[PDB]
């Protein structure tokens, strides 16, 4: 038995952008009010209140190549 | 048995953009109000209130190539 | 037995754009109010209130090429 696993990759993933800007992300400009009375809890509580984990992601590229090679015998 | 696994790739994934911008994302500009009275929780509680996990994602390319090669004998 | 697995790819996935912009996303501009009185929860609880998980995705390309090569003997 002979196996010759010989894939050839000459690909490209490319971008050109002339200018990139004037990006505004303003999450949670509005008021938040939370009121609690006579609450009972008897197992774990997780609470997040306000502006949390908001992302502004502005790469000049952001291009991806994902390549997977597998052989099983 | 002979196997010659010889795929060849000269592909391109390409973008050209002249300008990218004037992007406005404003989650949660409105008021949020939560009032809780006499509530009873006998198991785990998770709570999120306000403006959370919002994304502005503005890549100058954002092009993707996904390429899987598999052999099983 | 001989197998010669030799696919050849010279394909292009291409985009050209003059300008990309003036994009406005304003989720949750309206008021949210949540009164809650005498509720019993004998069970796990998850709650989300306000403006969550909103996305403004604005790639200058955003082109995709997905490619799978498979051989089973």
């Amino acid at each position: 038995v002979q196996i010759v696993y010989k894939p050839v990759d000459l690909s490209k993933v490319t971008s050109k952008c002339g200018s990139l800007g004037n990006i505004h992300h303003k999450p949670g400009g509005g008021q938040v009010e939370v009121k609690s009375e006579k609450l009972d809890f008897k197992d774990r509580v997780q609470s997040k209140i306000g502006s949390l984990d908001n992302i502004t992601h502005v790469p000049g590229g952001g291009n991806k190549k994902i390549e997977t090679h597998k052989l099983t015998f």
